[PDB]
């Protein structure tokens, strides 16, 4: 009467935020900042970090690539949707990885970045404190993350801050990696733009280990 049901169609759970974790995305998403540019960097970070994971991984077992033994990053911005997405074949976030890694496990750093925002610290370390991936709410209201390891089935993880996030599952599901959506606020529409990603991804990706390829639209 579940999953195995013939007419079974797909399921969403739905999970609260840990307490600081909550209280940080309000202040992301509400706070005037003026460089917002830097989430891009962030989202850019992950897929690198979760390139590098699977690539230790393929050296002592290299069926771990599957079918996509070619690691790299793409950005795709979508003018019609108002999204812009970035993806990556990296090693994946399990069921548990989206519960644990996005939301309900604290992260000793979110209290000490908030009181550092208060005293007049810098936004732009959100990802020294161990909070780079809620840097996405400074541009958009709301943010999902499709992802797919090879130890479980394809997730998707969903949240507009607040106070909640989804996890959604369906029978049929995505290649192993991750996708990152952004729906973008109004007055975030610049980063739909070629030339503003083109010039963004040149700014923080000469250290970036992997090909980043931007999609262009029309
Ligand atoms: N593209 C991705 N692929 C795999 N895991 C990811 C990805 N993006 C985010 N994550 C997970 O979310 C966690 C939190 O990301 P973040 O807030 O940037 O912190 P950090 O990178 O310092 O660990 C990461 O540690 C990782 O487990
Ligand atoms: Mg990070």
């Amino acid at each position: 009467s579940g999953r195995e049901n013939l007419y079974f169609q797909g399921m969403t759970e739905t999970f609260a935020f840990q307490a600081e974790i909550n209280q940080l995305m309000s202040l992301i998403i509400n706070t005037f900042y003026s460089n917002k540019e830097i989430f891009l960097r962030e989202l850019i970070s992950n897929a690198s970090d979760a390139c590098d994971k699977i690539r230790y991984q393929s050296l002592t077992d290299p069926s771990v690539l599957g079918e996509s033994p070619r690691l790299c990053i793409r950005v795709v911005p979508d003018k019609e949707n108002k999204t812009l997405t970035v993806e990556d074949n990296g090693i994946g976030m399990t069921k548990a990885d989206l519960v644990n890694n996005l939301g309900t496990i604290a992260r000793s750093g979110t209290k000490a970045f908030m009181e550092a925002l208060e005293a007049g610290g810098d936004m732009s370390m959100i990802g020294q404190f161990g909070v780079g991936f809620y840097s996405a709410y400074l541009v958009a209201d709301r943010v999902t993350v499709t992802s797919k390891n090879n130890s479980d089935e394809s997730y998707v993880w969903e949240s507009s801050a607040g106070g909640t996030f989804t996890i959604t599952s369906t029978p049929e599901s995505m290649k192993r990696g991750t996708r990152i959506t952004l729906h973008l606020k109004e007055d975030q529409m610049e980063y739909l733009e070629p030339r503003r990603l083109k010039e963004l991804i040149k700014k923080h990706s000469e250290f970036i280990g992997y090909d980043i390829e931007l999609m262009v639209e029309k």
